[PDB]
């Protein structure tokens, strides 16, 4: 039971490294759902095929179902749901995932 | 050139998730340098063995040799000392290393 959020001699350093902060709040990722946030992020405005989502945040060469993108972007969506930030990771349906 | 930070409808995202927070400012660290900070954070004022860091930060079963711990202490410290807090990991010549 390791302790959420440590400070010692000035320094604050949280358990979970991939924590986003949104209206004075935080909200706890995993490594993967926080890579597929900046990666779309970063994309804002163009949207992404799953397969180069794919090969971003699971790796070029992944043996990993391709619908794991599809898989995550709900747990993503879940996610930014408490904070009402969910609509902005918008399906194209037949191509991908865009935020806009 | 992946951007730095990025905002995106309220929610703020950095590249690398694995900084701390320092004087206002923050350190930016690799995934081993932070959960090395963070398992002595974590054991302050208890003096850690080197291998007990080797099986928590690396792994029980690790092929790595021990020194790494050095190296990487090492690492750390010299993250630390811009903001004069580098003296805080302190060696136990024998044993291992402690943050008091």
């Amino acid at each position: 039971g390791s302790k959420d959020i440590i400070d010692v001699n000035g320094i604050t350093i949280d358990k979970n490294a991939f924590k986003v902060t949104v209206n004075g709040a935080e909200i706890e990722l995993t490594k993967t759902e926080y890579d597929l946030l900046y990666l779309l992020a970063e994309n804002k405005n163009h949207v992404m095929q799953r397969e180069q989502i794919l090969n971003h945040v699971w790796g070029y060469n992944s043996e990993v179902e391709t619908n794991v993108v599809d898989v995550y972007i709900r747990y993503l969506r879940n996610k930014l749901k408490p904070y009402d930030r969910d609509k902005m990771i918008e399906t194209v349906r037949g191509v991908g995932y865009v935020i806009r």
